[PDB]
């Protein structure tokens, strides 16, 4: 069949190198190509070769022509979930909760192959054609447990609105309870549409008036007591009293009925 390995590239997806929307010539499908101009890349490739899961961007595979790697990655029609939050309202309750559950479910697959994405905020949470949440962007991710044995990280990764208070202050860490605590800083900005500090630090105010429990500020006053005592138990500041992924399942709102399934076309009489 002639032609079917061309594609066109359509328009911009995002910046960084570039994101573009690439469309096949002969059979119309859309993938992402990431151009990436090398003048770190073999572990983002590397990464994403591991990776195969409903909650996390499709691998297609690569090419590399001189300079110029392009990796050929899901394309995501739904967006980004960042353009779902109304800044200072978010989103309604029920879809922060489905959105909140496919989230888990891909950071519950990545940390059972043993990798960390590291960068988890709603800019590369991606929605598909039915608003399914995909994890995108492994270039910040890396592997904490090889052969069942658990290596602790040490370097300074993420984006400080989103990072855990540990990676401040202590030398080294583990990996997993660093992308809870991102998830729980995901999930208030899709409940108050605003993130509660700029950095998990004693000098930020916010973040002090929320260790002594004033819940009575923003952006907490804006959360249910069902969600916010969930998130009472992922921002926790000490890394090894902080709930863990399998008691996040166990929480008493992820479990609660909200959301109704997609809207499949109805007939009366
Ligand atoms: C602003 O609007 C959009 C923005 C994006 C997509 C679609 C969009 O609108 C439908 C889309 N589909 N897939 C991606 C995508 C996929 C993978 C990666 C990525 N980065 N590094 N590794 N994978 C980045 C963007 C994007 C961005």
């Amino acid at each position: 069949v002639p032609f079917v390995e061309d594609w066109d590239l359509v328009q911009t997806l995002g910046e960084g190198g570039e994101v573009q929307l690439a469309v096949n010539r002969v059979t119309e499908e859309a993938v992402a190509v990431k151009i990436v101009d090398m003048k770190n890349i073999k572990k983002e490739i590397c990464i994403n070769k591991m990776l195969n899961h409903e909650n996390v961007v499709k691998f297609y595979g690569h090419r590399r022509e001189g300079n110029i790697q392009y990796l050929f990655l899901e394309y995501c029609s739904g967006g980004e979930l960042f353009d779902r939050i109304e800044p200072d309202i978010g989103m309604p309750e029920p879809d922060a909760q489905r959105f909140f559950h496919q989230l888990m479910a891909g950071v519950v697959y990545l940390h059972g192959i043993g990798i960390t994405h590291r960068d988890i905020k709603p800019e590369n949470l991606l929605l598909d054609e039915r608003d399914n949440l995909k994890i995108s962007d492994f270039g910040l991710a890396t592997v904490f447990r090889y052969n069942n044995r658990e290596r602790l990280l040490n370097k300074m990764c993420g984006t400080l609105p989103y990072v855990a208070p540990e990676l401040l202050k202590r030398r080294e860490f583990h990996a997993e309870p660093v992308d809870v605590w991102s998830c729980g800083i995901v999930l208030t900005a899709m409940l108050a549409g605003e993130l509660p500090w700029d950095q998990p630090s004693d000098s930020c105010q916010e973040y002090s008036d929320w260790k002594e429990k004033k819940t009575y500020l923003n952006p907490w006053k804006k959360i249910d007591s069902a969600p916010l005592a969930l998130l009472h138990k992922i921002l926790v500041e000490n890394p090894s009293a902080r709930i863990t992924i399998p008691d996040i399942k166990k929480d008493r709102w992820y479990n609660k009925p909200l959301k109704k399934g997609a809207k499949r076309p109805r007939v009366t009489s």
